[PDB]
């Protein structure tokens, strides 16, 4: 005891590979930034933070009626799980021009799945 089993790095790879790489941008864009190049845009920009695997942008209907408002939700698959907590240090909280950014780590089996709404 005393940090023997964290010396002997015990059960460390196995909680390593259930972190969740995802991160989730909440509502930072509006739809009419969703252009042909955005996703690549998010990709580039998310290579400051980490090898990027996969970029999903989801315009997520809140409501069930013909115009329902969108919020637009980006997430981004990162290699590894501390690549995604650099992207948030440095991501939420700002300010993208008048919107304040929310970036937060989104559940791996729920992404896995396409399950987006969360």
């Amino acid at each position: 005891g005393s940090g023997s089993s964290a010396r002997h790095m015990v059960m460390q790879k196995l909680l390593r590979k259930q972190e969740s790489t995802v991160m989730v941008l909440r509502n930072m864009v509006d739809p009419k930034d969703i252009d042909d190049d955005l996703e690549g845009e998010v990709t580039e920009e998310c290579g400051k933070f980490g090898a990027v695997n996969r970029v999903i942008i989801y315009q997520e209907k809140q409501g069930e009626e013909e115009d329902a408002e969108i919020i637009v939700k980006i997430f981004v698959e990162f290699s590894i799980a501390s690549e995604t907590h650099k992207a948030i240090q440095a991501l939420n909280g700002r300010w993208f021009a008048g919107r304040k950014v929310v970036a937060e780590v989104y559940d791996q089996e729920r992404f896995d799945n396409s399950d987006l709404s969360a």
